[PDB]
């Protein structure tokens, strides 16, 4: 039993161990909850991983711009489930966005072919998601999608941050849709953490001027965290979507709850 | 056992077993944590409804305005609790405002001898109580006060408004104060619940013109919530406040989490 | 001489003379300011139309969505101004969304195709359009695109909203790449105006089921507007977008200046 | 021509030919605005002070602390300039707040006396000169003081950061009982310029600890802002102020233009 005792739970995103994906469903799973995982294309590899995790969570496979597989999305986790049982969460951990947008390349130069890749991925998705899996949630149940405070301009994230501007706003719109079933609908902004990505731009793969960049960034994020702020471990992270999963914050929607430390509340 | 289970969570602001505090306090009790309450001035009065709190939780006297209370105060809690035993949370759930500078009384006359009475004890009280407690406090503890959305202003709310904006800055300087502890400062916006207060102005006891200016800001404030809003139910905010004094949201700090059906993210 | 007496400015987004881009031009160039007009792709027609401005500005081509357009940009700008001579600003007057993304579609069926063909004439052109013309701008020029508060989801809007949405965190970053050239980036958000089909959003075409939407959105602007809303003038957003391209407010970028009647600060 | 040349304005707030007010003067009194000045506890000192400015304009001994004071604050400045001629503008740069909710004096370390004795000209304040220059303003004018982002936990500048974000709240207020006189009250929040009260706060009356931490925040702004900022002079903001007051920004109100150099909105 636990925080998450008895609910079924979708968690989308889990490409490796050190995906916040993965730590959600890691502690969701001990909490008590039932997993329904879902992965984009390297299934036989991410499934490996998946085996990680405390308990078995049936593996179903999701595109996100494919209305095929959308489509069929409501439909599998049923069977997944089981005939009767609907859901009580969907976690929406997706995001994308080519290195030509994201990064070293400059923001004027990204084409909107790619900057539109990013923009269906990691914002709309959330929409055709809570789209597909709406029907089958129970009133009560929440759908939370991550976040990284887009309120001011910051260097490297450039387009990928714009995506996340846009993304939150969806969440808004989600949020009185999901209104009329009795789901919620809520983003959560963390700091950065280092997952495979992260450490390959630390160590200077992107390079020196960009591996410094970030890495004063990561380091003035400590700075300004009254708790500090830990980046190489997300299970702060985790447990604060879990308890937005949970019957704890049963008035919160079309909302942003920040997970990094308060540092975005500090200027210094 | 439950959500505060172990856990020695004070909590202030109970007049009667309509106040959120008193909410905040059943909750409290019936999710485990062990309570040691303070009351303003009616001790004799406000004992006998403390009576009703699923356990007994141990009565001391607290005028914020009292430096003589808020010294004694650390003191007495650790008679209150044990020696040894340290507070994980602290709960200010106090407010208060002259009708001279909230209701019907114009904007422009309220004096400053009443608006500074009411900065006093609904702004500021937040650091001195922070200040009295916190070296009492467990590290991972969390103190959190009550804010009512000053973002735009609204009829009637007037100086209540400004004392509750100057509240959350407050709320931000105490975070970084409470870092140094490991103790986490947030504030909790919910929407207008009835108390003896409000179910006054409704009736028009203030009359016509208030009584429904007021009616028809609470009626908004359903049309705009998606999971809509209950007036006559604090049982949210409650939970709320709990899970923000539990280990579910460990990295938010000088935040506000807002309790009032989402209503302040639509605007229709 | 004027308030924009000598500087050459760009205006695009005219199509009629209801357009706030037909009014920022009018307002402009009583100023003394010489302008720069382009046009979509009704050439010969809303050429006939940009001769009721007080004074004649040389239009030219110009399609945001296509790179050859933008490519020319600069250089016929020149051509049209003269060799030597460099622009002062820049105003994105430019705003799409086909109605399956706004209208009364059920915001959870707009496809991305479109979706995404807003969010490339919305967002994105603000800075392909600031990437073509930067080059020829002399230090202390202006650029600036028009907003709608995206902050709170409203009905209608919807995949607009999210398309302005991403536009106000677009104009953050042209504002440090445009800081390089001395230029300053700033969004204008104005209140309903009626522009000949948005009087048929309302009492025209396109008010009959969730039509009165745009009418208590049109009557409530007027409400919490503490100055008042005049959706049948332009003139005050005119004289903003002008200010703003002025030398009086040269240390505002990647800013939002608010020309809705101070709508957006009061609830009620 | 001016932006002013005719508009009557008293300017209230003049300690230095350093400090704020002394700019927005001369640059007020260059665009052929008329006015009428204000001082505190030196008037023979802001006297002679003033002979450095551009031209004449009396000097009324004020202090919105005292209320005989506040109580002639019309018919002393109706004096000042016609005999029934009206008065446009309200350049308030009236603020203070002692040294114990200072920096170097710690946000603990400090009582209610003193943050309430500053609010009165920092934060409620605006919320005084107000009610008395009102029926005395003619439509279009404006009322306008200093704000300083508020917004995020500025230590250091502690209680006169959180009086701030009371300034801001009051007047909001101040934009609904004014809108209807047609009255503008506005707020042009900026940067940490060098004035007597920030010269004098690090090379000598406060050793290190506000200081380093001033120190700390300024080659910060500098370095965040997209158009840089200087703090060596106050004329681009000053300039924000007046455009503030002429008809150039005509539909803002319980607003906050910005003027620091779009530093509030660049993360890195
Ligand atoms: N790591 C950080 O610093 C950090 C911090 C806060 C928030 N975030 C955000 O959280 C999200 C996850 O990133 P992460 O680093 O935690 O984990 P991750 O990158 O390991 O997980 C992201 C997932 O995106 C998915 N994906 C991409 N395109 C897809 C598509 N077409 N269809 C279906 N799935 C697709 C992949 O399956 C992948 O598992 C992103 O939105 C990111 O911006 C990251
Ligand atoms: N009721 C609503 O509509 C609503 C909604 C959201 C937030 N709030 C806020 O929550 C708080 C509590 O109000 P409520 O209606 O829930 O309950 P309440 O009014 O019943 O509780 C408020 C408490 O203020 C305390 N108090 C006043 N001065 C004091 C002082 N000098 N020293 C010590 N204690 C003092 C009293 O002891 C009282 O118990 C206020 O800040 C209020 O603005 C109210
Ligand atoms: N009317 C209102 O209620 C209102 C209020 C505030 C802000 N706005 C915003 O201001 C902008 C203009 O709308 P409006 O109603 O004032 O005027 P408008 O609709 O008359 O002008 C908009 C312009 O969009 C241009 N356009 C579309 N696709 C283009 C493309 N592919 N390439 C180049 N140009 C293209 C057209 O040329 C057209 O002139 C929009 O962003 C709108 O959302 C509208
Ligand atoms: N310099 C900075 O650090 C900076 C920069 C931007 C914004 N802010 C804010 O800008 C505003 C302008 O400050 P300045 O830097 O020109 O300061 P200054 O102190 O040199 O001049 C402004 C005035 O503060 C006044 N003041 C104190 N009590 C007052 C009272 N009771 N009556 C009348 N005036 C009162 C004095 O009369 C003094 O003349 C302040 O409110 C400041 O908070 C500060
Ligand atoms: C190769 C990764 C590109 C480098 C990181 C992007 C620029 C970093 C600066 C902004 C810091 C923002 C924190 C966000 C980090 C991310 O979104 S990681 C990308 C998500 N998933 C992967 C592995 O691609
Ligand atoms: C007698 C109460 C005064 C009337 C209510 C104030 C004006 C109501 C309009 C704004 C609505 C805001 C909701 C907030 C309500 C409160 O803070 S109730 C006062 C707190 N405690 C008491 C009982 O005095």
């Amino acid at each position: 039993t636990g925080l998450l005792d008895g609910k079924r739970i979708l968690v989308s995103g889990i490409i490796t161990d050190s995906s916040i994906a993965f730590h959600i469903a890691r502690v969701a799973q001990e909490q008590g909850a039932q997993l329904v995982l879902t992965g984009f294309d390297r299934l036989r590899l991410i499934q490996r991983i998946t085996d990680r995790l405390p308990a078995k969570a049936p593996l179903l496979e999701l595109d996100v711009q494919n209305e095929e597989h959308l489509a069929s999305l409501a439909g599998r986790v049923t069977e997944a489930i089981g005939a009767g049982n609907k859901l009580d969460g969907v976690v929406h951990s997706i995001g994308f966005m080519p290195q030509t947008g994201m990064g070293i390349n400059p923001f004027f130069d990204a084409p909107y072919a790619d900057v539109s890749k990013g923009i269906h991925i990691s914002a709309y998705s959330y929409a055709s998601m809570a789209k597909a899996l709406l029907p089958i949630m129970n009133p009560g149940g929440s759908i939370v999608g991550m976040d990284f405070d887009p309120s001011r301009a910051m260097p490297a994230y450039n387009w990928m941050t714009v995506a996340k501007s846009a993304l939150e706003s969806v969440n808004r719109f989600v949020a009185r849709e999901a209104g009329k079933y009795g789901v919620r609908s809520n983003l959560v902004a963390a700091g950065p953490i280092r997952t495979l990505a992260m450490s390959a731009i630390v160590g200077g793969a992107l390079g020196e001027e960009a591996g410094a960049q970030i890495q004063l960034l990561e380091e003035g994020w400590d700075q300004r965290a009254p708790i500090g702020w830990n980046m190489k471990d997300a299970t702060p992270v985790a447990k604060t979507v879990c308890a937005l999963l949970s019957d704890w914050l049963p008035a919160t929607t079309g909302d942003i709850i920040y997970a990094d430390g308060g540092a975005h509340t500090q200027l210094l």
